[PDB]
């Protein structure tokens, strides 16, 4: 019975690694996402002072 | 999605660029215009002076 839980266990924690590995490389995909869209709102602020100073 | 983006952040960049680059000419052109029409001033006013002098 200890080895068949301690198999059980091993799954649960291949799982478990499996979600947070996952889950934190799109974590960090999704943050240079949001820092594109960072640079796309930068860009269009300053065409904006450049619309009006020009 | 990031390549479509980054076409259109080069469309941006491109449009941009061309619409710099004309309103900066075109803004030395209307100041030879300027230059001009300066040159024509000095030379009414010259010649008010040339008439009472004369």
């Amino acid at each position: 019975q200890q080895r068949t839980m301690s198999e059980n266990l091993r799954r649960n924690l291949a799982a478990l690694e499996a979600k947070i590995s996952e889950a934190k490389t799109k974590k960090n995909m999704l943050q240079a996402r949001a820092k594109a869209a960072k640079a796309n709102a930068e860009l269009q602020q300053t065409l904006g002072g450049l619309g009006t100073s020009s």
